Order: structure tokens, then C-alpha cells, then sequence
């Protein structure tokens, strides 16, 4: 689990969005595994606007932060799960690092701010849903 809180927006993995997120829906994209909802209180986070390919992410299954080298946002095949059919997920960045299904929502950050959140993984890989292109979050 995990969310980004920026301005009057809450960014979460679409497959983990609550009844409340859907009732205050601003934008969602099944192909990116992202959902944005509106909030009344002002958020604590700031978004990176950069081309960084190194950063640090929080891994809840280890209660630890790990440094990562990650690929540019791209279209990657993701096997069927209990939440989605087999499909291509867009705006996804892969990296070598530990992740388990419940790690989704962990924030990836560079020196410029929030880059994205954990969305995929398996076998020593961790994938992050990019949010740096969503300029309207600011
Ligand atoms: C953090 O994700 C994982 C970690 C370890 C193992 C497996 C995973 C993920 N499976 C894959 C095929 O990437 C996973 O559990 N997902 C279920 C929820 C939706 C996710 C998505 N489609 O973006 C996929
Ligand atoms: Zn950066």
C-alpha cells in the first residue's frame, strides 16, 4: 500500500483504490495502473520533473529503502493477476530490486522529488508507474 499526496490530489495504484477514491475520482488509467482522487487537505509531497534514471524506493516487505537504476517509462507486458487480465502496461519503469505484491504504492524518489510508485515486480525485479509526465498534478 501507499499513496502520493500533492496539492489537492491523492495518487494511488488503481488496483488498490478505495470506495472513497472512486467517489472523488479525478482521472484513472487501467493501462498505467494509476488512479488520482481529490482531497480536502493540502498534500505533503512534491513531483520530480526530470529524466533521472537512478533513485531510492521504499520496500514495505523489508521495511527499508533501496537505491535503484531504472529504465525510461515504457510499454511492458505484464502477466494476468487477480486484478488485471494479461496486458501491456504503459509508462512503466523496471529495475532490479526486491518486491512482493503488497509492496505496490511504495514511493520511488530522486533528488528532484517523487518519480513514481511500485506497481509490478517478481523474481528480483521491481517496476514503477511513472508520474513525472502528469504536469496537472501541480
Ligand atoms: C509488486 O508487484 C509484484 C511483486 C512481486 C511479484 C508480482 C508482482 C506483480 N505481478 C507482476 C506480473 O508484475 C503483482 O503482484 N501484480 C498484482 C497487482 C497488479 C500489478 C500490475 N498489473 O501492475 C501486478
Ligand atoms: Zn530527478
Amino acid at each position: 500500500s501507499g499513496a502520493i499526496y500533492v496539492g489537492n490530489y491523492r495518487v494511488v495504484n488503481r488496483h488498490l483504490a478505495t470506495h472513497n477514491d472512486w467517489a472523488n475520482l479525478v482521472w484513472e488509467d487501467s493501462s498505467r495502473d494509476l488512479l488520482v482522487s481529490s482531497t480536502t487537505a493540502q498534500g505533503c509531497d512534491t513531483i520530480a520533473r526530470c529524466d533521472c534514471q537512478t533513485g531510492v524506493y521504499y520496500c514495505s516487505s523489508r521495511r527499508k529503502h533501496y537505491p535503484v537504476s531504472f529504465s525510461k517509462p515504457s510499454l511492458i507486458f505484464v502477466e494476468a493477476s487477480e486484478y488485471y487480465p494479461a496486458r501491456y502496461q504503459s509508462h512503466l519503469m523496471l529495475a532490479v530490486g526486491h518486491s512482493e505484491p503488497g509492496d505496490c504504492g511504495g514511493i520511488l524518489r530522486c533528488q528532484h522529488g517523487v518519480v513514481g510508485i511500485v506497481s509490478t515486480g517478481g523474481n528480483g525485479l521491481v517496476g514503477f508507474a511513472d508520474v513525472r509526465d502528469l504536469l496537472w498534478l501541480d
